[PDB]
């Protein structure tokens, strides 16, 4: 029995960025130890605690001393807050390493976030193998590598452009579909992007969460050696499992299972998926008056109270809208089980924004998609997603920014009934087998663990 080598991960800021790096490391146990070296700006939040200390024994989580970041505008996007908070925080990843290497433990690896690149400068300092975690679509990580070439070659807003924009091995997308960090090239956010992006290829390896089977224009184009550009690992889907495993008994999925298979749409934006009073009215009033079953996550509009304390959405919903739904519809306030309400067998639809967690959950449990993407790179996942693959379909947006009911209702009737619907889910049924496929014993993704994995016991 050999010692386990440690590696060290560098997370970028937020739940959506834990998720996937812990099914990462929990598929390399026990060959390594791993330790979360979370940067901090405040004292951690209680999700954070409580998730990470979930984790199997062999993954430690040090939370670094918090930087202060007050002194950052108090309009600076969340890219930049993350950069910030990573740069204040490399003197403590530096003692934090070095309590390890003094015990005596070889640190084989320092894996960090998309937004995280400064920390490659530590582990090249101290001859530790720098890698990076993409969290997000092969498309969006052509982008960030092609991002320095399109930045040179383009000089007004990418908002303006005509002609949508060409990634290598990508669809084309037009520039207001384009990640948010980069609708304001002044803005130090799309200075961050640039730092970041060119970055890359001081790792040894980018980490991808997806695979050739769901993005294969994209990832042949990534896997082609260049050079200046990073060797690449497909491993996706990593999404964490259902609560099959514990002891179709929670109380929405009792509903699901009277209801008919794959005839419910689920809809849910997400934690931070906030829509105005406006736009959710718009969507209920839809809701209220089709004949679909839906199962509906709702959350307070931007613009009484529950058992403990939060606003009480559901009562923030118009005029006797639980009348006219009563049986056809549930509705759920803040959280639902959505692992669990995508494998159900009466899940026929998922209203989503399109995050990549969310996605990839879908695409593995075979679930339709309506994108409504909201911000991040969301909008380039739909574009892919429906004009692509074409496992879904996407509303068109008003000049005023809300999505009126006539278009929530044409993607629903078209997605759960109509015939392009019919095609749209026989073509995610394929996708389905072919995620389950790369993460088999002997599966493409199984494999670029293994490559990673042997990378890191190397010398
Ligand atoms: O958690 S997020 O807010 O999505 O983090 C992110 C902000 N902008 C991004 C662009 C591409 C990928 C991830 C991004
Ligand atoms: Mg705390
Ligand atoms: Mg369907
Ligand atoms: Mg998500
Ligand atoms: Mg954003």
């Amino acid at each position: 029995t050999a010692p386990p080598p440690h590696v060290i991960i560098v997370p970028s800021a937020g739940m959506g960025h834990l998720i996937p790096l812990a099914e990462f490391a929990k598929r390399l146990l026990p060959r390594f130890t791993f330790t979360f070296a979370v940067p901090t700006s405040g004292p951690p939040s209680s999700s954070q605690r409580d998730f990470l200390s979930s984790l199997p024994a062999s993954i430690d989580t040090s939370f670094l001393p918090e930087v202060d970041l007050s002194d950052a505008p108090s309009d600076a996007q969340i890219e930049t807050l993350m950069s910030l908070m990573v740069v204040r925080s490399l003197p403590s990843l530096r003692d934090l390493i070095a309590s390890y290497s003094a015990s005596g433990r070889r640190v084989a690896a320092l894996v960090v976030d998309l937004f995280a690149t400064d920390a490659i400068d530590v582990a090249l300092e101290l001859g530790i193998r720098p890698f990076i975690f993409f969290p997000s679509t092969a498309m969006t990580l052509s982008f960030f590598l092609h991002l320095e070439k399109l930045d040179e070659t383009v000089s007004c807003e990418f908002a303006e452009l005509s002609d949508p924009v060409q990634i290598p091995g990508c669809i084309p997308v037009h520039g207001k579909d384009l990640i948010d960090p980069v609708q304001d090239r002044k803005n130090d956010a799309y200075k961050w992007l640039l730092h970041h992006s060119k970055r890359y290829k001081l790792a040894e390896g980018v980490i991808v969460n997806s695979f050739e089977g769901l993005e294969g224009g994209p990832i042949r184009e990534l896997l082609h050696p260049e050079p200046g550009k990073p060797r690449v690992y497909p491993v996706g889907p990593l999404i964490q499992a259902g609560s099959c495993e514990k002891g179709a008994r929670p109380e929405c999925l009792k509903w699901l299972d009277q209801q008919p298979r794959g005839s419910v749409l689920f809809v849910n934006f997400g934690s931070g998926g906030v829509l105005s009073t406006e736009q959710q009215n718009e969507l209920a009033g839809v809701l209220a008056h089709s004949q679909q079953r839906f199962l509906w996550v709702v959350r307070p509009p931007n613009d009484y109270f529950s058992v403990d304390g939060e606003i009480d959405p559901l009562k923030l919903l118009p005029e006797g809208f639980l009348e006219q739904t009563a049986g056809r519809g549930l509705v759920l306030p803040m959280w639902a089980p959505q692992i669990d309400v995508l494998s159900h067998e009466s899940t026929g639809g998922f209203l989503t924004h399109c995050g990549w967690n969310s996605t990839l959950e879908s695409v593995f449990h075979g679930v339709p998609l309506i994108t409504w993407p909201l911000y991040a790179e969301q909008k380039m996942n739909a574009v892919m997603l429906t004009e692509g693959l074409r496992v879904g379909l996407r509303p068109s947006v008003g000049k005023d920014g809300i999505i009126r009911g006539a278009e929530i209702a044409r993607v629903i009737g078209e997605l759960m009934e109509g015939e392009e619907g019919k095609r749209i889910r026989s073509k995610m049924q394929e996708l389905k087998r072919a995620a389950s496929a790369v993460l088999s014993k002997d599966g493409s993704s199984t494999r670029a663990l293994e490559e990673v994995a042997k990378i890191w016991e190397s010398k």
